């Protein structure tokens, strides 16, 4: 959902994603933590999907006198995750997974006054796990696996009043009192809002690995250490431009003008690294409890750097992250033998500096409130339904030469589906 735990089921989408990495009532915390497989003593699948309803808006006024208004620029998402637990021994056990990584979709109207620095940031990466687990004894158990991530990735920039705004920089300028000056204004006074700057995508696979252990007082209290690996996207896609290549090679602010040329960018993105620990305590045969404490390492997500063949910057954007922390207390409540009910609330720190805040990367992270409910029809396979109030903040931001008071928030609905053979 946000910068820390993303959507892998309906279950913990209950829990506000707490204790996942000892809770194992699903095959859906395998992917989670890959020593719970040792902790299934069948064959279990678990599909399903979450769907995402955000509500960001950006609000200030263009120095240039536009509106910096954009409402909900967050659009909607459904989410898949199907996963896949089996054991081999009474020590060895396998499990797949397919679920989602980090990612973000920023849209903003091409005609918008904020184009320089709003425009559309769309980033949704699928994740592949496969992953084994041994089991040494009655309490500790280990899991590796492996994961190639999928990265469908697309940045474009525009000009929304900046070029006007220029142009009035100029006929206050020196230079503007100039013939060859003012008539260097009204060339960046005509370019329309929805042009073009910057323009990249490209599509190409990541490679990780966590590692899980695992702990158990007993058949009902545990405890989890585990950590989870960076994958490095080097992106080959291609550059454009709509500006004119007569901008190049002034050392203005770089998006690179290429007239439309398709070149072919190379951009580098880092997705972070986590160390989450959780507990979980069955403490009355009906309630049980879960908590978890991650850990993940924005700060090896510094910048969003494209190149060309020949190195030289395409276009720069800097982040400077510093690593967060995120902490989720969640109650399950087995009341029936046909139901469950869960509850948490979980509070995730802010990986970006105040002031590295984009409007492209919303910064609304601030706390998870969840609920959900589970009804099984017989011990064999039932229907897992979840639901998350996700909140944000209300930061103002200082990006390029405007002021916008951002905000967020988004409800989240998800329906799971599992079975055992
Ligand atoms: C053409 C390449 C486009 C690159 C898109 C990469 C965006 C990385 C943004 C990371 C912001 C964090 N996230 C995933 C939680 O939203």
């Amino acid at each position: 959902a946000g910068f820390q735990l993303n959507e892998f089921s309906s279950s913990g989408l209950g829990r506000a994603y707490s204790g996942e990495g000892a809770i194992a009532d699903d095959a859906g915390n395998v992917s989670r933590n890959p020593a719970l497989i040792t902790m299934f003593d069948r064959p279990t699948f678990s599909a399903g999907a979450v769907y995402i309803d955000p509500d960001v808006n950006i609000s200030g006024t263009s120095p240039s006198g536009r509106s910096l208004k954009a409402d909900n620029i967050a659009p909607t998402a459904w989410v898949p995750n199907m996963h896949f637990v089996a054991p081999i021994n009474d020590q060895f056990g396998w499990g797949a997974s397919i679920t989602s990584n980090y990612g973000l979709a920023t849209e903003f109207n091409d005609t918008y006054a904020g184009g320089s620095v709003g425009g559309t940031t769309d980033l949704e990466t699928m994740n592949l796990n496969l992953s084994g687990a041994y089991r040494l004894n009655n309490a500790w158990s280990f899991g590796l696996g492996f994961n190639a991530v999928y990265a469908r990735a697309k940045i474009e920039r525009f000009a929304g009043d900046l070029g006007q705004l220029v142009a009035g920089q100029i006929m206050q300028s020196p230079a503007g009192q100039t013939q060859q000056g003012q008539a260097l204004a009204a060339t960046a006074n005509g370019i329309d809002s929805n042009t073009k700057i910057a323009h990249l995508n490209g599509n190409q696979w990541g490679f990780g690995w966590n590692a899980g252990i695992l702990y158990e007082l007993d058949k009902n209290n545990r405890y989890a250490l585990t950590y989870r690996s960076e994958v490095k996207i080097d992106f080959k896609g291609n550059y454009s431009s709509d500006l004119n290549r007569a901008f190049n090679n002034y050392g203005l602010p770089i998006p690179t003008a290429t007239g439309g040329a398709t070149q072919s960018g190379y951009l580098t993105l880092n997705l972070p690294e986590m160390w989450e620990v959780s507990g979980y305590n069955r403490v009355d045969p009906q309630w049980a409890i879960h908590y978890s404490l991650a850990y993940t390492s924005w700060s090896q997500f510094q910048q969003l750097k494209a190149t060309s063949t020949s190195g030289d910057t395409l276009f720069q954007k800097h982040e400077g992250f510093k690593d967060a922390y995120r902490i989720a207390l969640g109650t399950t409540y087995y009341y029936d033998d046909n139901w469950t009910f869960r509850t948490g609330i979980a509070f995730d720190d802010s990986p970006v500096p105040a002031q590295n805040r984009s409007i492209s990367i919303p910064d609304q992270d601030r706390f998870w409130l969840s609920a959900g409910t589970t009804y099984a029809f017989n011990k064999d396979a039932s229907v897992d339904v979840g639901v998350s109030y996700m909140h944000g903040q209300s930061v103002k931001i200082n990006e390029g030469p405007y002021q916008f008071e951002s905000e967020g928030k988004a409800w989240l609905f998800g329906t799971n589906f599992n079975y055992a053979f």
